[PDB]
């Protein structure tokens, strides 16, 4: 099946995209250039490339076979990486932002003795190499400023969305009427939805010549909703996950996060067990995030989680039915493989 | 004189450039947008404005006035205040890494209770701000892409110089030996001098129809060298300005960096000197610096710099009758006028 039949290549052209960043070869810069390496070494390496791959994969099945020519496979691996190195830029400022400690099964990044606050700068750098990829990629190409803008926008999305997710996660503050499912869809619309799943279909069909508005509207229906649910099982797992295959330490408990379990904790509690919630929610105390996920369980948390998966993968499905044509189905498939296993 | 002249109007602009920013109203985001906001009226407002101005000022002075209809001036006074985000995005996140108190007569954003490293997703938002305002002023003009291209390369070369800034400095780590005249123009250069001094003119050249390789050329040549005196000129400030007047209290010897004065201190010390300097550069404590400046005034650094302004003063106006031409020189000697004053 198409992902894990891309990825060995799509994952080997990393060390052409690090060779062809690093050859602002200006010798002055030259201390700069190794720091920004050993960046895209730690950042952008040892994740499942799923949002650069999705490029990847959409591109082979959106273009012509005939018009697959070598440099225009170039142009889509490197536009993949592109989305790989948008997701490292977010990931490196989230994990400062969330307090965490491990990502990708190593320390985060900005806990690496000698980085710290240093980490902010080689985040924006990570962002910065996206627009440096794709002029020396594509800027000859006529979708070159579609994809520039796609970039951009996807970009503004996602900072929005982190604006909601913080601002509804003050830090040390209870009260619990702030999270409701109104609310909670809002944000991962924003922090999730479009980067990880509409840009980087989006940003195929761009390289296809596929640029209309109605067309990336219907992809879009789709891919937002396939969005939604990959954030909530990101929640999920964030508490019930096995740390050793997700390869972080989470903490939306203690970082009192509008987390999509605590929302349906909320719909389900008696004033008792609301009570419980709100004295031992957003706080640092090993004891008092136990009792959190004590409720949870209570509350049959994980067994709800698993009917919403149920319920949402039919209800993609559907979409995928309505909304796909005039583009191969197996597009939107191949992607709710990925995530729905 | 043209800054003085131009001001009011740029100001007031503002709140239209805030207007136009908060009309994203997908109610759902309306929280969002309001934190955006308060980020804007904070961080984008309170300084002198010289960059955007310079937009201003270089567009009245390379247009010909039939071509400076109403719109055509909107147009440049919202690039000028993308040019003024630009700065807010770096000031921003440059004063968390920095681990400074104020700026522009006001506590950093990031150290105001209830920011903290929030502060990291509004740096990102500001600098999205720049290409939305991009797009929504600019997106049918001829030179839409040169300024998009513009604004991103010259985002990546700060952040490279950043990167230089950083390393040069690391924390609670002697050797002075990193300190020298070569290493201290290449931060400068890439820090401060290309979107400081080149990226105001060279959007406003672009803006006027002039894009030409060779005229961005010597344009350049001019722009960075005065972009190093003006870095020179904050580094002295920073221990010699008064906080009252430049708006920041200055950390650059307790952040151990690579400061123009520093590199002079080395180049003069007797070897009982550089032993001073040694034991108590790069350190939090109050008395230590007090004996860094000790030294720096022991070695008569303010009459060095004022020397340094006088030649520097000299050589860019040397250079603006070397360069200037076919642009009119005026200005290159307004921004002289404002730098060197
Ligand atoms: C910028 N951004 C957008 C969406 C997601 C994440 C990252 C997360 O999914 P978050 O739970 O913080 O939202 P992770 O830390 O759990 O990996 C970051
Ligand atoms: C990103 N960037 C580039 C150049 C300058 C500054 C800001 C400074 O000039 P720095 O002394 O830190 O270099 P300031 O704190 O003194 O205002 C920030
Ligand atoms: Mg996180
Ligand atoms: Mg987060
Ligand atoms: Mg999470
Ligand atoms: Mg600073
Ligand atoms: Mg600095
Ligand atoms: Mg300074």
């Amino acid at each position: 099946d198409v992902y894990a039949q891309e990825k060995q290549d799509f994952v080997q052209h990393f060390s052409q995209i690090v060779r062809v960043l690093t050859e602002d070869e200006h010798p002055e810069i030259g201390d700069a250039i190794a720091r920004l390496k050993e960046v895209l070494e730690y950042n952008a390496i040892g994740g499942k490339y799923n949002r650069g791959l999705t490029v990847v994969v959409a591109f082979r099945e959106l273009v012509e076979p005939r018009k697959q020519d070598a440099d225009s496979l170039q142009r889509a691996w490197t536009v993949g990486w592109c989305v790989e190195l948008l997701q490292a830029f977010f990931l490196v400022a989230d994990d400062i932002m969330d307090s965490s400690l491990t990502r990708r099964g190593q320390i985060c990044w900005y806990q690496k003795p000698g980085v710290g606050l240093d980490a902010i700068n080689d985040a924006n750098l990570l962002e910065a190499c996206i627009y440096r990829l794709l002029k020396l990629y594509c800027r000859e190409q006529p979708y070159y400023l579609n994809l520039i803008e796609l970039f951009l926008q996807s970009s503004y999305q996602t900072e929005i969305g982190q604006t909601l997710d913080l601002l509804t996660a003050p830090q040390g503050n209870v009260d619990l009427v702030r999270f409701t499912e109104k609310r909670y869809k809002s944000i991962v619309k924003y922090k999730t939805a479009f980067y990880s799943f509409y840009l980087p279909i989006a940003a195929a069909m761009y390289m296809a010549g596929i640029d209309g508005e109605k067309e990336h509207a219907n992809a879009k229906k789709i891919l937002l909703e396939m969005g939604e649910f990959f954030q909530i099982q990101d929640d999920y797992l964030d508490l019930f996950g096995d740390p050793s295959v997700t390869g972080k330490i989470g903490t939306d408990i203690q970082d009192n996060k509008c987390s999509w379990l605590v929302v349906q904790c909320l719909q389900r509690a008696t004033p008792e067990q609301y009570q419980i919630l709100k004295e031992n929610y957003g706080q640092k105390e090993a004891e008092k995030v136990a009792r959190v996920k004590a409720l949870y369980e209570e509350l049959d948390l994980p067994a709800v989680f698993l009917q919403y998966e149920e319920d949402s993968y039919s209800h993609i499905m559907a979409l995928i039915e309505q909304y796909a044509a005039p583009l191969p189905p197996a597009v939107f498939l191949g992607l709710a493989r990925k995530i729905y296993k």
